[PDB]
């Protein structure tokens, strides 16, 4: 058993869309098979890994409901566990210590890369009987093996084999005290016993050398997967040319975290019958195995459309909860008006993101100063405040204030007075809403208070009153 | 039952929208029940009846696919049949013959307009005089008086008009032919119509129709009037809100199935399901369904209708209706790739047909110079070593497949180290003309081998203009 995945993001100011896809595929698997999803930091580099970075590393994380079992552990910490390690692997003989400077050291990487060869360290130093002990300093590299080869069966990859004349003896503390980062890597999936490594795909370079570490030091070597890279519009890699490249941007620009997440997955993953997914449905039919090896392209155009069937299709309270974000964008008193699980049933089938939602929203719980001057210009003097007055007594009229009674209070006007539908209801949704543009008249004055009904009812009758 | 429903449309120069949704519930619940769908023409306005106006409605319903079990029926046709009946019925006593003129009825008229409804008295009703013998005259049907007229609409609900608002209408003019509401009660007779779906502006000409039913003993059929569908400001569909015929949309690049789909949606509401096969608005389909509220419009969601559509139809289905349009563009589609592999490449990129007919036409034809804007990104003098050396390895294949092109595309920009965009849309803007297209393994494969190197060397000889 004991399935456990894992998610150790560098910190790059953000979440990358493609690091979310590589979380949800090591979280749907850690899922499915009922094991433990671990998170882990790579803060080694102290300049991009700030505290805001990391923050929005989990931010991204909590937005998406990727929710960890163990962790988040911090590589910065740890340092003490990590020289344990190397010490040990000195004691046993499967690391070294090297001597060599600096300046032969990159006098040998310059002889290699002229000589047409690979960047890797000769072993020197590796069975040296030269001395220099004790009080000097020096670094100490991993003793990789010379003979054979290994080899690593990559459920996105296929079987991918690395020779072990190409790997060095790769260095695993510098000369100060500090540990290389792929030595960081290696025990971390060894104290957390990780199982399935589901990472992304210039990381196959360093799995052969972490397995051959992992095999000296007596360790569970898991079996990897590599996600291929997310290519944009142009067939490129994914960069901020393209579009939105942070989840939490996508989350300003009026997403649900459902279309984004059902979207990431149908990025390399399919299932060949479906398009939408929901949460517990891609627990059970994920499959590493389905992944492809090519890379997918980033289409917006249908990210956009995603997201606007979850709008209607999910439960109009949960997606209330996320509308509520960008109503305080928007800066909306939302004291008096419709509920917002009410406001997405109106404005469900017209915009398709919830900013576009929280915008043209404002006339349902907040009074307008001004009109729309071309609107205000299409309802002019004649015959406005005939159909307006009328209608206006009327809505007030029944004391069940309803939808159903409107329509018909509605209908009594353009029919008991012989007049157009739009002669009535054009000059109504201007007055109400202060704009040509709305949802069904009978459900927009009906959200309205009765109240605010008739204040703006009558506030375009003092409006269309200047003749003089 | 022996369901029979019927769609009796009067020529008004073309196939309207709103018109072809009554075609399709009558169509549906026929083909739901077992039943037969007839055709009937009203033809009588022989000024809009233009033989161009009738066929535009024939051919309206074959591009819908809306085949009838009888008919076409005309109305200028079956004469004979309108004056055998009313002959008949004056023989009994439910119809009789009014001699009243012209000036009695408008001084009638305007005398009950000036007393507390214009409805004719029934002053030839029970005359025993003969009054004429051959005499120009005019024949009415005797109403009813007494009690109400209820039938159940099955969208609107329970109507009743009371007989006393029902007056004695004429069913025949002073020169013998018939009107219309007369000529309705017949037809709907002799062709045994169970169900009757029409539009909402019939409902007032229900009750009066019913009464003549319900004389000559006959069997009342059940009424169902949809809800107009009103435009974007809530007035009735006119073309100042968009496309209003049926063919109109095949102009602008729709398909059948893709309108079909839509018009059921609009009233009849089954779920949260959108997208219906055929098939399944035949089964789903239930007539109380339909609302008695009218729906606006919505012309984004039908344009979002035909994209998917385009994409799950066969694409050998898709490239009979796509064929239309490439001719209004006049593509010489002669030595390009097959029009049912052309949806597979343009399918996900364009919501209609006429959208994919448009941005092809390099896939069959040459075209004499570039974008210039997207050659002045991708055809710098930098890109003139990377086009040298796809044309030299996409002929090296003799296997001509997408894939062993993206092998190609795959060991440039490897050899010669360098992003594979910095290729790729050269090799894109040199084949296609422009910085927009499917992907390159598929669009340098269906334009063909022998027309690439023949546009990358255009793109040679023309990007060795530095000097
Ligand atoms: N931190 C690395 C992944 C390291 C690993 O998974 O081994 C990244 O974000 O790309
Ligand atoms: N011909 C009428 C319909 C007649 C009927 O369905 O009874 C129309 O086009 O609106
Ligand atoms: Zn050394
Ligand atoms: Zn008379």
């Amino acid at each position: 058993m004991k399935i456990k995945t894992r998610f150790a993001p560098s910190p790059t100011g953000y979440l990358h869309v493609g690091g979310a896809r590589t979380a949800l595929y090591s979280w749907l698997f850690a899922r499915n098979h009922g094991g433990e999803f671990v998170l882990r930091i790579e803060d080694t580099d102290l300049e991009r890994s700030t505290p805001e970075a990391i923050e929005a590393i989990m931010d991204g994380m909590n937005w998406l409901s990727l929710e960890w079992d163990e962790g988040p552990y911090y590589q910065t910490k740890r340092f003490d566990r990590y020289n344990a390690v190397i010490d040990q692997m000195l004691e046993e003989g499967t690391a070294y210590k090297c001597y060599c400077s600096k300046e032969r050291l990159e006098a040998l990487r310059e002889e290699q890369m002229a000589k047409g060869e690979k960047p890797r360290y000769d072993g020197r130093c590796r069975h040296s009987h030269e001395h220099h002990a004790d009080d000097e300093p020096c670094v100490v590299r991993f003793a990789n093996p010379q003979e054979g080869s290994v080899v690593f069966d990559d459920q996105i990859r296929g079987p991918i084999e690395f020779s072990n004349q190409e790997l060095d003896d790769l260095i695993i503390r510098r000369t100060d005290g500090s540990p290389t980062y792929n030595f960081c890597v290696v025990v971390d999936d060894w104290d957390m016993e990780i199982t399935h490594v589901i990472r992304g795909e210039d990381h196959i370079n360093n799995t052969p050398r972490q397995i051959n570490i992992l095999k000296a030091l007596k360790a569970p070597v898991p079996v990897y997967a590599h996600v291929s890279m997310i290519n944009g519009d142009d067939g490129e890699k994914l960069s901020k040319r393209h579009g939105a490249v942070s989840v939490m941007q996508y989350r300003d620009d009026g997403y649900l975290p459902e279309a984004l997440l059902n979207y990431l997955v149908r990025l390399g993953w399919s299932h060949g019958d479906q398009e939408i997914f929901t949460r517990e449905e891609m627990i059970k039919y994920f499959t590493l195995n389905a992944v492809s090896k090519s890379a997918s392209a980033f289409n917006t155009d249908k990210l956009l459309w995603l997201n606007h069937h979850y709008i209607n299709a999910l439960p109009p309270e949960y997606v209330a909860t996320h509308l509520q974000w960008h109503i305080a964008q928007e800066n909306i008193d939302t004291r008096n008006g419709p509920q917002l699980a009410d406001l997405v049933k109106l404005l469900g089938e017209r915009c398709k993101t919830l900013k576009e939602m929280a915008q043209s929203c404002r006339y349902f719980y907040e009074d307008f100063a001004e009109f729309d001057a071309d609107a205000a210009k299409k309802h002019l003097r004649p015959v406005a405040r005939q159909p307006l007055e009328v209608v206006r007594d009327k809505l007030a009229a029944i004391t069940d204030w309803t939808a159903e009674n409107v329509h018909h209070a509605i209908q009594a006007t353009a029919d008991e007075l012989e007049v157009g539908m739009g002669k009535v209801g054009m000059p109504l949704r201007v007055a109400v809403t202060g704009a040509g543009q709305s949802p069904a008249l009978d459900v927009t004055v009906h959200a309205i208070g009765k109240t605010r009904s008739i204040e703006r009812i009558n506030k375009a009758l003092d409006f269309i009153a200047e003749r003089e």
